[PDB]
DNA sequence: TGCAGGCGCGCCTGCA
DNA sequence: TGCAGGCGCGCCTGCA
């Protein structure tokens, strides 16, 4: 898909085979998602070209469980998008924190939830 | 063209 | 309660 192209240009880090194919499966079953949603997909790459320029939220359905899966693998949305664009090692939900900005930030329990990986900030996971 | 096979969501179990 | 993983119906789409 050349969207999913477009999108994979803005991720970080320097991941193996297995794992580059799995972060390609993500970013597409997140275009497949966003494309039903008018100027979702706009947004998220406005969001990802200009970081220190203010951006809307990106959202997807939160499921019951708040996970997601893809190619069999289960894992937070906000985190799954997080660690492409933003921080590769980042180790959990825990690791951070969402911004005033986001109106549907993880942990907000709405209908909605925000995986624009520029609407958190990284923090240090508690003790 | 269409429906079969692939696979995610949502249910569960099991520790902790 | 949180979180990891098994399982199978049902939605989807790729290739017969
Ligand atoms: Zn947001």
């Amino acid at each position: 898909s050349p969207a999913v192209k477009r999108l994979l240009g803005w991720k970080q880090g320097e991941q193996n085979g297995q794992e580059e194919k799995w972060a390609e499966k993500a970013v597409d079953a997140l275009v497949k998602k966003l494309k039903k949603k008018k100027g979702a997909m706009e947004e998220l790459e406005k969001a990802l070209s200009s970081p220190g320029q203010p951006s809307k939220c990106v959202t997807i359905p939160r499921s019951l469980d708040g996970r997601l899966q893809v190619s069999h693998r289960k894992g937070l949305p906000h985190v799954i998008y997080c660690r492409v664009w933003r921080w590769p090692d980042l180790q959990s939900h825990h690791e951070l924190k969402p911004l005033d900005i986001c109106e549907f930030p993880f942990g907000s329990k709405q209908k909605e939830v925000c995986i624009n990986p520029y609407h958190y900030k990284r923090v240090e996971s508690p003790v």
